[PDB]
């Protein structure tokens, strides 16, 4: 469809996961769509595949150098931004007790300090004309989880950060809107290859006849909701958070 | 144009504002649209003009006998139910300090009880198959507004109501995601003749430009948050606010 | 103690439970304690047995005018009130799917109403003098507990009200601090005997070494939040929920 | 008076403000306090004052290695560790659109990895015998202040490593609580050192009275929550935020 043909995406960590997923449902819309990832050679495959409205590149989202390089070169050649999806992240374990200070720092440069440097040069690049910003979350941002206390801790940075950009764009008259997507678990090829041997696709997915207590999603269900709020018609939507978590709260009690 | 065509919906509220601009985007989308409202003469004008696929009922919604009735009624014109917006309510105003427990006992009754019901027979009418039922609240059930103040309490309720029929629809194995959509205000004709003489809707909407502590958005910017509810596309939600504010939290400080 | 000497609460629902262990724990600090509930003789009873600075009042709390009369009494025999304790309220079952509508309205009445009534009556005793006043409302509130969607609902509505009377105070300058606190499971001997031959106290009280699963606590527990709310030392708290559940949240999954 | 008697507290960021008035309160009540500060200048000076319940230590609160230094030394001289306050903190200002990088690194590193050894070394501490640990946060955790951006998110951080905090124990068995606390402004000399010419105490102080919009609290007010998050009677409440900002919520709209 021509749904988004004058939306102009980047998408972070879009070479993978929900990331890659939501590029493909946003140039299925026909919008224009850079990813970056940090594997070049894989990036530029994935590109070559997807098309000329497609674009790869190269990207440590920690650094604020590469993201002033690859906000011009995308739009040099893709036309002015109107959505980021800030998608990149990492996922450590650790609980309180005997996680490590250097996973937890890693996480907070990787997840969170992405997201600062992200926000603040979208809003630098979408405040005369508008758009929308996007910020993957988790569910662990709010309800927690022993084995990832940092990781959770990175997230509810990363919605803080979504509310604090949200609403200077709002002081300052721009149109642009900001939120924040949280997901249970998301059901990867990297999740399926670190199950356990003998644990199956169905045993983890949540499914109402199967599978009532899992905790994880297919990438697309989550890619769904990036389509939305990258879409004109969540417009009124800004500083929120989207729950993605398919009723969770008040399971195992 | 047929991308909702095998959807049957029931609209509470249907006849202006927010319901209103949700029956058109349904019926635009191809579906089946049954709807109730309050003013029951505005509802049975508007049958008359949206056609086929569109069927107006009278309906109690604080009536249990009466909903009934009615899922029985639009079922056996329309097909098997598998989107229910539960939009009717009311405004009533008064402060905690001299506003009337009549006008508080109302509120709870239309706003709330209804809300109960029509979850309740929602779920008993798309428990084989599946859905989605959408209950509208307001940005008053979270954030205080001094003279909304039982309105508040009211909407706070539908939103624990929501979290209940999410649980026990996952609990239980049914295909049935329940959400709500808090909205601040909502600009209509109502509001328009309501403003003091020589109020224009550039006063009372929010705009970027002109005023951006403005507190009213087109009702057609909060149906299309009800459509992406309703779609297949937004099953991973549920148990969920979906906020519908702007970036209302933090201003005026 | 003489620590809470000038101190003149209404504890509704004082006596027995939580609001029972309110009222010992306020008369053991020096306050002067009127507590209401519907049953006279024991009332009186338990009124003589804690002395001349408690006083008993039979209550409807969901009528004005068996308030306005309560307030006139209290306040004559015992002085100007500066705590006001809304813990009046019942429990009763219904899950979404078939649980009973008049439940829900008799939930409403009892556990909402009584606190709008409530919150308004303490406004305007204490307006010019200042004080605190205490909602009871509970963990199910925020979550979802499938069998009491219903009383969910009902606690949610308090909590908004809460929050209005707060605003409404702060607003207007008075300086009345208004709260509510949410518990878990109450221990108490009713609780007891309702529980299953073989369920002892042991089995439902959390324990950190003997059951850390348990989901009730004793009612002095609670009780002492309220007595904080009550003292001069929490003043800087308005607005807020004051959450008793013990890190109930994240487990069982 | 020796209510607190068994106690034994650390206090970080102690020899001013919210930090110092704990210290002031705990000693008050019987407790044995050790307390760190960036300037030891004052902190040794006040420890002097303070006398044999009081210690000083020299804290780097970012370095895992000076945490465990403080912790045995504390331990050694005043006995088992059974209070933890992480007060230390820094407020460095920046917006998304111009904040620098580097500030919102640093907030990171001294308010929220703090937080994280804190807790993780305090369980280490507590866990045999129990104890509260409280971490100290801000209303901007939740609300959106513009110019507060990083520092909203380093507090946002520390309230989800508390809910992990909290979460663990009850799940190994610990009888430890975790909880934090959220205040909006602390006036200090630091604050009205920084105020302009003729802004007293009187016009940032919120006077329920007076200046019904001020948003600056005394840090005594906040320290008497910790003093009940400190105390056994607080006990119920772990993995909670206890909120401090005097209804702000609604204000200014």
């Amino acid at each position: 469809t021509n749904r988004l043909q004058g939306k102009v995406a980047l998408v972070t960590g879009g070479a993978s996961g929900v990331g890659l997923e939501v590029v493909k449902l946003l140039l299925g819309e026909g919008a224009k769509v850079a990813f970056s990832d940090i594997n070049e050679a894989a990036g530029q495959q994935l590109a070559a595949e997807l098309g000329e409205r497609s674009m790869f590149v190269r990207h440590d989202v920690s650094s604020e150098a590469d993201w002033t390089l690859v906000m011009a070169a995308v739009q040099r050649r893709l036309g002015t931004l109107n959505v980021l999806v800030n998608n990149a992240g990492i996922l450590l374990p650790g609980d309180m007790e005997t996680g490590r200070l250097e996973d937890f720092s890693r996480l907070l440069k990787i997840n969170t300090e992405s997201v600062f440097i992200g926000c603040q040069q979208g809003i630098a690049a979408m405040k005369e004309t508008g758009g929308s910003i996007i910020n993957m979350a988790s569910v662990s941002s709010w309800l927690p989880i022993e084995q990832y206390a940092g990781y959770s801790a990175s997230k509810a940075a990363v919605s803080a950060l979504t509310r604090a950009a949200a609403l200077s764009c709002r002081k300052q008259g721009y149109a642009i809107r900001v939120n924040s997507i949280h997901p249970d678990g998301i059901y990867t090829p990297m999740m399926q290859a670190s199950l356990p041997k003998g644990v199956s696709k169905e045993m983890v997915l949540h499914d109402p006849k199967l599978n009532r207590a899992g905790r994880a999603y297919m990438p697309e269900r989550i890619a769904q909701l990036v389509l939305f709020l990258a879409s004109d018609e969540s417009s009124v939507m800004s500083g929120s958070e989207l729950h993605a978590d398919n009723s969770i709260l008040g399971m195992g009690l």
